[PDB]
């Protein structure tokens, strides 16, 4: 059977999966789970995925509850021979390492910041604190890109798909003005046909956050 | 080929996960200590190697891995080539990968949040009830996984069990497993593995350090032993 993707396109990791699906022409059944209504806590979804996490992919009996597993699974199933998930071991480990940086560092700090706006309203958020946290991710990422067209090397990989969606999300608030490599890379990512899958959800997130947080992002 | 170099502090559970795999596979590695409580992960030379200032960090030739789950997979592919720890069949491997990411994003994150709070605030000043809820939720999720197979990712031992057991033993210093029969049975089974010996020393050192810097005593009845 085809994969089923439980999604809310406002979430960056969801958009990373949407980008890969568009890049690889994968036929997937989308099922919307409204994160801002807490539908990930519905009894049937909790039974499927007690982590109540989105995206979730059901492919046959396989239930993937993390976007980085979904990206790797879809690349191995639908992009054999591709560069997104390289065949060479060292290159693949570099991509894997960056996917985990996105999980544990970039996305974690983005989600901490954006979740704080939702729960408390933008006025109750220590913006300077989250600016420091997320600028540190910018700094690390700028150094990753030294003499490297893409995040993990000279070729587009899953690391770029995973990072670009979250970067575009953090960038709603914190500009890339001071990071020339990051800006150049982000601009290049925006020229890929597959990046169009990021656009709708990013704008929906901007509108939702500005409403629930009672503010405007800078812009 | 150059021998792998592991930057480590055995008090960290993800470090102990790598130590367990290194012992299980008899991997010859060079160990370089980075004292997390002295702040040696912020030394200029280590920051230049890993700006995430985290252990474990592995250097193997020109490859620099800065996440324990990449280290586990890398070492499995180089030194357990064709083995079952990192399964050969695709779906089985994805299940392991999925649980490694649960450990990264959910279990270890909540463990580190709780332990970091103790270090920064002192135990008496930590919202323990808040973290008990956060970490009991991880117990619940792991119990759900174990209700459908003996090991975390299937019928046999995988990297997922190595990654999770170290952090589980750490959380369980504080929060008992009385209400989680599957997770107790699994934890007891992991404790019988010869490779589990690589978890014991760093877990005890962590208990000693936490109780001193946090100025408390873990509830002695919590730890499954
Ligand atoms: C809908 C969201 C709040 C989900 C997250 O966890 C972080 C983010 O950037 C968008
Ligand atoms: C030394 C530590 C505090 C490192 C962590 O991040 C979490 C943990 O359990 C032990």
């Amino acid at each position: 059977p085809k994969p089923i993707l439980y999604y809310d396109e406002r979430s960056p990791p969801v958009r990373s999966c949407l980008m890969l699906i568009k890049l690889l022409d994968i036929d997937v059944e989308l099922r919307f789970v409204n994160l801002f209504k807490g539908e990930q806590f519905q009894k049937d979804f909790l039974a499927l995925n007690p982590q109540h996490s989105v995206p979730t992919l059901v492919h046959g009996d396989l239930v993937l509850t993390d976007s980085h597993a979904i990206l790797i699974h879809l690349a191995e199933k639908f992009d054999e021979g591709g560069s997104l998930w390289p065949q060479e071991h060292a290159e693949r480990m570099k991509v894997l390492n960056l996917l985990l940086f996105e999980c544990s560092f970039l996305f974690r700090r983005d989600s901490d910041f954006m979740s704080a706006i939702v729960r408390q309203g933008f006025a109750n958020v220590d913006v300077a604190h989250h600016e420091r946290k997320l600028t540190e991710a910018y700094i690390i990422m700028e150094r990753y890109l030294e003499n490297s067209d893409f995040m993990a090397g000279p070729q587009l990989t899953l690391a770029d798909l995973s990072i670009v969606t979250t970067l575009s999300t953090v960038n709603l608030m914190f500009p890339l003005s001071q990071f020339p490599r990051l800006r150049r890379w982000f601009t290049a990512m925006q020229q890929l046909d597959a990046y169009e899958a990021n656009c709708s959800g990013l704008e929906k997130l901007r509108q939702t956050m500005e409403s629930v947080g009672s503010f405007q992002f800078p812009s």
